[PDB]
DNA sequence: CCAGCGGCAGC
DNA sequence: GCTGCGCGCTGG
């Protein structure tokens, strides 16, 4: 499954491949505008490049990352303990995951798996891609 | 100046 | 269903 480029450029077009980057991106977008933290997204991935990396981090030096953007403790620690159950636990869909909810869980179901007929999203950004699919199908 | 808006866990 | 986290942002 490749989920199709569409004219709102969402991060997830991009990170669908690494459902663990597609996710962190997900986590960085939670109650934070795109502008603001895609291009903190980038800086995280270059200093925690996969969840293994990211799972032994010091939640103090996410948290130093985060800092511009707000939910910078919460979601450091968020972010080290998802990391560690992404690779621990036996997951099937990421919502069982520390960390995720349904925003995310939509989201690795339309990008990182071909189950975008079976979604209800309720995130504008992701609803107007779920949409532009049921449209362009 | 100042108030409201944009995920998830844990209660 | 309620709260808290936390900044930038917009509106007037």
């Amino acid at each position: 499954w490749t989920p199709p480029r569409s004219p709102f450029n969402l991060v997830q077009e991009t990170l669908f491949h690494d459902p663990w980057k597609l996710l962190i991106a997900t986590i960085f977008l939670n109650r934070t505008s795109g502008k603001m933290a895609i291009p903190v997204l980038w800086k995280f991935l270059e200093k925690y490049p996969s969840a293994e990396v990211a799972r032994t981090a010091d939640w103090r030096d996410v948290s130093e990352l985060l800092k511009p953007l707000g939910l910078y403790d919460l979601r450091a620690k968020t972010i080290v303990k998802f990391s560690d159950e992404y690779l621990t636990k036996q997951w099937k869909y990421p919502i069982e995951l520390h960390g995720i909810g349904k925003y995310g869980n939509d989201s690795y179901r339309i990008f990182c798996v071909n189950e975008w007929k079976q979604v209800h999203p309720e995130a504008h950004k992701l609803n107007k891609y779920h949409d532009w699919l049921w449209e362009n199908h």
